[PDB]
């Protein structure tokens, strides 16, 4: 049946005692807590972070990086159980609307087989709250509807899935990296989402929103060689970008990898369509990686190389 | 709907003409001044200066406190309003490349949802930038370019979450940096028009000042149900870091950081304080009097457990 899981810092245990004490109340005993990623104690050094290593710092915050994480490793948790179970994943300051247990149980007696993510509370755009409390609030019928997209302002506090939605999430990560903030990313992500009508739970004490500090990367060793691409260290092609995803060389590689316009890639997260010719390509200081640097598809060169070769030079 | 704010000294009523001409010749008919905050009048003794008292003394000059104070208190307006009207904030010394009003209203009409903080000018610190900033002619919004950035606060369109954000950080920051780059050095994400559509010895009532505020000792009103103030009294090092010697600010900042458990009216938060017996003295340097600030929850407990041995 429906396993629930608690992100909680292990430092907020005072959160977690309230959250047990709820699910007393309640007589929920099928819960778990996850141990959140503490912004504050993520290491500069910790390979993990690639994700968010580009140029959107807002993701850096000690608070919002830690936060993403903390989502992210729950749902590749999620991917794997292809069982089809439920997971009911919650932040550790929610509250539950009156009779919590009877309405989550009738909530789920109503999914659908193509509900995998559901909604059961989110924070509605202040300008839509009062024109929406008939269907958030004050509702009785405890039934699944497609996200209102025009009302959500966030919140991963109270949402429902499976492996699909998680393994979709995860498959965005690895093609995007974590560039927008790990609610929105979920609604910006393109997978369908739905809502409970009323919701079932809803959330000043914050670890997130009043850090403004950044994790400042340490530069990490460059242990990466690919049989299909040269690496120039400390070179770079100025522009003919793609698009920009995230430092981290093994989800540039598979990028590069699916995409046949792709012809190189910077360490720094730039995908690139077009390079300069090979003695025009600019210095790059170390940032990242030592050493950071430019792979670029072999097969390019190759073709190169055999008609430099045959010209007379 | 966009409402124009223009800052100006009330003295400079030579750039206040220029502005409105600037305006009438654009067939622009709605804007308004905010009076600046004059930094040769700004009073020593003036509370609102205690976000500049830290050791970021660059910050103390009488232009950049003022220029720092005026962009801030536009700040506190525009995020008072949440209705989302988009204000254009501009400086009284800058050019509208022409059609302004005409491009103007191109690039309003291009504004996506999340682009909160727009500047439609800024210093470029060139084959690039002349193509996107100045021949370009798509009209386009786009992430801020970061790698070319110099700075400036002379033409930025925003709304009440940008100008929030701004404010939420100084309340958990002070003003430690110069106030174009500390909007830059925040965290927010900013956009940029393509092509800009304003520019800017040189007149200026900032970048010829050198001299500094000196801050006058202030009265230190300041009691609270959750503290303990010991006057003229530090507990050295244990230090978290140092905001600013505002106790309204440090007191709020102490109160939502768990890990604190005292503060001193210098603008240091703490994380660990020696016993009471080995606190130093510290002299009144910015108010009467300066010390320290200690939770009361932190102290009951030990008076519990010190209560209960066998002195
Ligand atoms: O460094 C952090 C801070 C928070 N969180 C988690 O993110 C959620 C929201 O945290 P908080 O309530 O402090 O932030 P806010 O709701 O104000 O964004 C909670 O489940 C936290 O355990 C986390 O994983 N890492
Ligand atoms: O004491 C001062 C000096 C300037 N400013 C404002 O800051 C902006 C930039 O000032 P100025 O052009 O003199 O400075 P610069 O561009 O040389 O830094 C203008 O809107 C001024 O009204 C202010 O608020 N207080
Ligand atoms: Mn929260
Ligand atoms: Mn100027």
């Amino acid at each position: 049946n429906l396993k629930i899981i608690v992100i909680n810092l292990k430092r907020r245990t005072d959160r977690r005692e309230i959250m047990e004490k709820k699910f007393q109340d309640e007589n929920i005993t099928q819960y778990e807590f996850f141990e959140a990623f503490d912004g504050e104690t993520l290491r500069p050094e910790d390979p993990i972070l690639g994700v968010f290593k580009h140029g959107v710092h807002g993701l850096s915050r000690k608070g919002v990086a830690g936060c993403a994480l903390s989502h992210y490793t729950v749902w590749q948790k999620i991917a794997a159980d292809t069982s089809g179970t439920k997971y009911l994943v919650l932040e550790d300051d929610i509250n539950f609307k009156p009779n919590f247990k009877e309405n989550l149980s009738k909530v789920m007696k109503t999914i659908e087989p193509s509900q995998a993510m559901i909604l059961i509370g989110m924070t509605v755009n202040g300008d839509d709250v009062t024109k929406t409390r008939d269907i958030y609030e004050l509702d009785t019928s405890y039934t699944i509807h497609p996200l209102g997209r025009d009302y959500y302002a966030g919140g991963l506090f109270g949402y429902i899935l499976d492996y699909r939605a998680a393994q979709y999430f995860v498959d965005y990560i690895s093609y995007n990296g974590i560039r927008i903030v790990i609610d929105y990313l979920t609604y910006r992500s393109g997978f369908p989402m739905y809502e409970s009508h009323p919701h079932l739970v809803y959330t000043v004490d914050s670890d997130i929103q009043h850090q403004y500090d950044r994790i400042k990367y340490a530069i990490i060793p460059n242990t990466y060689e690919f049989d299909d691409y040269v690496f120039i260290p400390n070179k770079d092609s100025a522009g003919g970008d793609i698009r920009e995803v995230c430092a981290d060389i093994p989800i540039l590689k598979n990028i590069a990898d699916k995409d046949i316009n792709c012809v190189a890639f910077n360490t720094y997260g730039w995908v690139k369509n077009n390079i300069k010719p090979l003695h025009q390509l600019i210095d790059i200081g170390n940032r990242y990686y030592e050493s950071d640097g430019i792979y670029i598809k072999k097969n390019y060169l190759l073709k190169e190389k055999i008609i430099i070769n045959s010209l007379n030079l």
